[PDB]
């Protein structure tokens, strides 16, 4: 079996997975709409009661199953719980990341495309007034995506956007085809420093932004200013819990797959806590000091709520490029921005597609070349549903990463800590640990964490379309069935040998 080369590379690949666009865009927006700096109160709490424990558990299940040549949850859930239903539940942790991949790489391709467009100067040049600056970039993006002009739910992406997507995929394959150590890890040692560099440079440049409308200090002011009255809102306490899942990457079965390349007695306690911290520092320090400040600085704190309510996607693909077309040499800033975002995705999409690659290697005994190509061929095909069917993206994401990861996360808890047994699990986590997990986390992992996951699981089901959504539902259900069939073939090949 493949293994990570250096302890550093492990943490960087682990941090590379969790460090993403959401760090720079989604996190700053959620904080601004949920109490500013007061949002740190329920967020830090959720980082402690939910995010850290669940991460250790996936590191635990990962390493536990990796020692036996199995990196995926259809196998690992059967090792924690020898059952017919356990294999079926494990399919989700191979289904989820395959669904997300169908649309993540595509969104990743966009940043690559914009980075290229910005670098060569192929960007809109307005003109005065805010809607006079934003509209040229709102249209620039929509011509790239192919946003429907008519009533039809059909997207018509540019030939360029499509080609970059092939190129983007090709880039992903290159890294994945070289393996865990000479590929993902080797890249994680290049990307993460390069990432941090671009991040700091933008932070420095952003703090030097001054307009008649405001300064970067006003952005950091508005953003981090605590609104403790919003802490009364349960929804804020829910946004915090959902965000932790999102930021860390829990419930994607990727940590489990990635941790399955960690050696049997190698530390997973401190290493994970490091990668977890790298992601958080990336968010509160680097991320919340570029996007929100730069917007408030240019449009004034009088629009700060309007900008936050405009969404994270707008902030990074429409709002910030429009601001860069109005700054000194900002055509190159546009490039550094979309190139910062490209790596943030590439370090996460190589981690996402490994779950399928691991399954084809471990369970169907395919070579690494075939496992990588066939996974690519599957992702490339399914993305056409995302590229051409309007709102197909929202549908896949809602199920996979809105209900799916939260459900599957509570599944990992119960299977590893209630079915497999808490004591056997607790030992599995602490073993080989440089530092030992605090004795108090035994109770958190057993009650508090699955409680939080459960009471959240109740509200997102109580709180929550066209007809074309059935097309996407049809396809992604058909994915689950097909993956059930491969798990079935995997267990019929094993009885013969
Ligand atoms: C974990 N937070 C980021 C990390 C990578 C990125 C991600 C996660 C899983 C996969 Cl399978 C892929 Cl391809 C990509 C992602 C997706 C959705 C939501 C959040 C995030
Ligand atoms: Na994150
Ligand atoms: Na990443």
């Amino acid at each position: 079996r493949e293994h990570w080369a250096t302890r550093l590379g492990l943490i960087l690949a682990m941090a590379g997975y969790a460090v993403d666009l959401g760090n720079f865009l989604r996190f700053p927006v959620q904080a601004a709409e949920n109490g500013g700096g007061a949002f740190m109160i329920p967020y830090i709490i959720a980082f402690l009661l939910v995010g850290i424990p669940l991460m250790w558990i996936e590191w635990a299940m990962g390493r536990y199953g990796g020692a036996q040549g199995h990196g995926t949850t259809p196998a690992i859930f059967y090792l924690l719980w020898r059952n017919r239903f356990a294999k079926i539940l494990g399919v989700f942790g191979l289904w989820i990341p395959l669904v997300v991949a169908s649309y993540y790489v595509y969104i990743e391709s966009w940043t690559l495309g914009f980075a290229i467009k910005f670098l060569v100067g192929l960007v809109p040049e307005p003109p005065t007034d805010p809607d006079s600056i934003l509209r040229p970039f709102k249209e620039f993006l929509y011509s790239y995506i192919g946003v429907p002009k008519g009533d039809e739910p059909i997207l018509k992406p540019s030939l360029f956007a499509y080609i970059v997507f092939l190129i983007t995929m090709f880039i992903n394959v290159s890294i994945l085809i070289r393996g865990i150590s000479k590929g993902i890890e080797r890249f994680a040692k290049i990307a993460m420093p390069t990432l941090f560099i671009l991040a700091v440079f933008l932070v420095i440049r952003v703090f030097l932004l001054e307009t008649p409308n405001g300064t970067a200090a006003d952005g950091l002011n508005f953003l981090w200013t605590p609104d403790f009255e919003k802490l009364k809102d349960p929804g804020v306490w829910i946004a915090a819990v959902g965000q932790i899942f999102f930021s860390l990457g829990l419930g994607f079965g990727v940590l489990i797959t990635f941790a399955s390349y960690v050696r049997k007695d190698q530390d997973i306690v401190l290493s994970g806590l490091t990668a977890a911290t790298l992601n958080e520092k990336a968010s509160v320090i680097l991320g919340g000091s570029i996007s929100i400040p730069a917007a408030v600085a240019f449009f004034g704190v009088a629009n700060a709520v309007a900008i936050a309510k405009a969404g994270a996607f707008n902030l990074g693909f429409i709002t910030l490029p429009a601001i860069f077309s109005q700054t000194a040499g900002g055509t190159f800033l546009g490039f550094l921005w979309f190139f910062l975002l490209f790596f943030a995705g590439l370090t996460s999409s190589i981690a996402g597609m490994q779950g399928m690659i691991a399954f084809l290697e471990d369970e169907l005994k395919l070579s690494r070349k075939h496992a990588v190509l066939w996974t690519a061929a599957i992702v490339f095909f399914s993305a056409h549903l995302v590229m051409f069917l309007n709102k197909s993206l929202d549908e896949m994401d809602f199920w996979a990463t809105g209900i799916g990861v939260v459900f599957f996360g509570l599944t990992e808890l119960i299977i590893f800590f209630w079915i497999f047994g808490a004591d056997k699990a607790w030992e599995e986590i602490n073993r080989g640990g440089i530092i030992k997990v605090p004795r108090i986390y035994y109770y958190v992992m057993r009650y508090i964490t699955p409680a939080f996951l459960a009471v959240l699981l109740v509200v997102w089901a109580r709180e929550y379309t066209h007809w074309t959504v059935w097309i996407t539902r049809f396809y992604i259900i058909g994915l689950f069935l097909f993956l059930t069939f491969l798990v079935f073939l995997a267990e019929r090949r094993r009885n013969h040998e």
